[PDB]
């Protein structure tokens, strides 16, 4: 009711704006096509709504809704289930297009992304071309190093994704310094497989 | 009026994000019941509201609403008027329910918590099981060190908390620095009989 | 129109909450009184009108405001304009009530107070009474010496003040830092007749 | 329509509030016009709007909306793409009437503009008279030197300038520490022609 009608509301404004600044059809559409992605016809106030709640269901809400998320990647299924409500109460919820730049190498690195849903390409100049897609992470180099980023990642499809800031990356693992050693095990990993050394990890 | 609207309005943008993200059945009524208690039909934006007033009728507000739990708790009842009002005014109002843990041992503490009324147990290793009460308070060890939080603390009833956050626990402190002490000592009474010596107090 | 309503509406959740609280009779006349005299039955958000304005128009609208108040005050009527707009554009309107007590010795200070319309008195232990009235100001000592108030002021009248925070002050004084100057000349003659001598001025 | 109707009642709200504050006819009528020159009959909360799309829409839209700003400006239009996005999404639009003074000499400088349309006025003690108009900037050698501003700058027509603070200029060129010798030079040649010479640049 009021969050279907709040999306429709929302939208109409998004309208008047691209209407406003005459944008051309197709980035029209596109942006109406990311909106139905995003929203799928409703929208929430999720922070006033969880900030209405207390911790014990905020974490209760955030590990319902992020089960399939939890249970299909290892570094999360595996571990400390504080560690992992925590890591989940800072997620946010980000949708990309096919196409999109998501990260661009050299660039300095603010977020890391969980693949909800989607597959995305891992591209470098050396020109190895590697797949990630749901249950993976991705962005994790930069904020273990604080280097540039290592390579471009671009959404292949559609792409549901989890974000987690540099920020709540770092005081996560302040609490639980353990799984930092879980992240650059694999990053030494995917590393090794184009031709690079850091002696960061 | 506009109150008990803003109650059943937000009320109803939580039934649609409940069923937007298909809560089971249980949770929903669990969200429901957590309502109910914290809100009891009415919203009011308190800060918004106080924010229109000055200092001195806020603090006037702060100190009528408190009357019970002021007079109730021996730390508030026998000190300097001036600390109290400076300890009300940044005391957020929060509720529980039963079973609910409040504060996990070992975790980093960023509040503590004021009971104005209900039944939680401090639990421990050891197998110590106190039970704490309508005037007393709780979590304040960790604030205290900033160690680690040297319990468990879980809800036996509904309970209606007010919590200090650590900042304003240290801001307060800073202008009173004399009641520090009545803290410590009661923080080394407790872990005295749980078998524990801080140095730090 | 929506700024008269925006006043009776605002009253209203003022009167529910109130209500909620169970008020006395007495406190919510003493509320409703506020209310009149701080508001005068129209309630505007001046921060987002001047937020939609520009540097230049905002400056010109403060300045018209307050022609009296800066035409009154020797130190604004002989200064710099630009000092003078950089004081005006962060003062806040706040209305006190008579017996209030606007400052306590003793405590930490952080606002000083321009007195638009009203009488306060300063009191202090010594006995010295002295009165203060429109076109002055109070609250200067603490911001400059960072001590503790060196006296209680207390409202005589209905009070309408301008307050200007301790993060503002300085930051007005440090791109005007002979004006510091004019403030601690004032503030010695004001101690010398209370029988303090400061040697931080 | 709710864009429209946005403007109305928001510039009602401003009525009302010049209204009560008593201002002047042509006061009225200069701040009547500046909000049609500024929002042209349509209000966007642009940042919520904004905030509700990706990094990839709105670097696509902040690219579009300022494709002649970037290509009429040669600073803009051969150098890193990705380094004009990361200015373009940090820009403000402000819109100044004429004889308004955009910068005061002397003071202290917490941003710089790059004219999207209008004619300014450069003005210093010395006599220097110089414009600058569509397609470039000013006010960027304060944010280089952290010095005082070096000229006063005085809007002739109404201007459409978008502006960029401080912290934003110096985050970019943090990222693009190429870029800032581009402003140096030209800052270094602006500065010749008035006899001055600074040797921070
Ligand atoms: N799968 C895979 N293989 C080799 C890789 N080299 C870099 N990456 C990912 O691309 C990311 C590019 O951003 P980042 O360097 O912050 O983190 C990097 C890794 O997540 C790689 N991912
Ligand atoms: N009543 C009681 N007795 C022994 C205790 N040992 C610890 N606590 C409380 O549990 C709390 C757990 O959080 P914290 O350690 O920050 O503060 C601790 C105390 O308030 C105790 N409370
Ligand atoms: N008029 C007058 N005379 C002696 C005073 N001694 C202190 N004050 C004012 O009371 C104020 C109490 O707060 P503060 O000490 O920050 O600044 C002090 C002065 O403005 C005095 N005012
Ligand atoms: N065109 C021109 N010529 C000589 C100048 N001397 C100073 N400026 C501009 O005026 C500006 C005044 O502010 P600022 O000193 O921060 O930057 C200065 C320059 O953009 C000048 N602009």
């Amino acid at each position: 009711d009021s969050s279907r009608r709040q999306y429709q509301e929302k939208y109409k404004q998004v309208e008047q704006y691209m209407s406003f600044h005459k944008l051309p059809a197709d980035f029209r559409q596109k942006i109406h096509d990311y909106y139905e992605h995003r929203y799928q016809g409703k929208m929430f106030d999720e922070d006033s709504i969880l900030g209405e709640l207390n911790g014990p269901l905020r974490e209760e809400i955030v590990n319902f809704n992020c089960r399939k998320l939890v249970a299909s990647m290892p570094l999360f299924a595996n571990a400390d289930p504080n560690f992992v409500t925590a890591m989940l109460t800072k997620l946010k919820f980000e949708v990309f297009q096919p196409g999109d730049y998501i990260i661009r190498e050299g660039t300095i690195g603010k977020k890391m992304y969980f693949i909800q849903h989607g597959v995305v390409s891992v591209l470098t100049k050396g020109n190895k071309e590697m797949k990630l897609s749901d249950g993976s992470y991705f962005g994790e180099i930069c904020l273990l190093t604080r280097g540039r980023r290592t390579a471009s990642v671009r959404a292949d499809t559609y792409c549901r994704l989890y974000s987690l800031s540099v920020d709540n990356f770092n005081e996560v693992l302040e609490e639980y310094p353990m799984m930092r050693r879980a992240f650059e095990t694999v990053a030494i990993d995917r590393l090794d497989r184009i031709g690079k050394k850091n002696s960061i990890l």
